[PDB]
């Protein structure tokens, strides 16, 4: 599935976690701008 | 974690709980005004 904001939840950054990768999270209200 | 919509749903009306206090709930939508 394509990743999104619906089944990833954010807590904390980035910094604390070993051997993380960089890629977007795809949030659905974006294409839509209703 | 700050109470939003992402983590609680709503299940009627708060007369029939035994107990309920008032608190206010995020709505993440609302600082996006999208
Ligand atoms: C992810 O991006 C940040 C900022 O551009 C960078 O510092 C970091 O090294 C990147 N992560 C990896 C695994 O390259
Ligand atoms: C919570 O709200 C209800 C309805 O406005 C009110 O009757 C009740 O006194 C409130 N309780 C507190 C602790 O503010």
């Amino acid at each position: 599935q394509i990743i999104t904001t619906d089944n990833t939840f954010v807590s904390g950054n980035c910094d604390v976690v070993i051997g993380i990768v960089n890629n977007t999270v795809y949030d659905p209200l974006q294409p839509e701008l209703d």
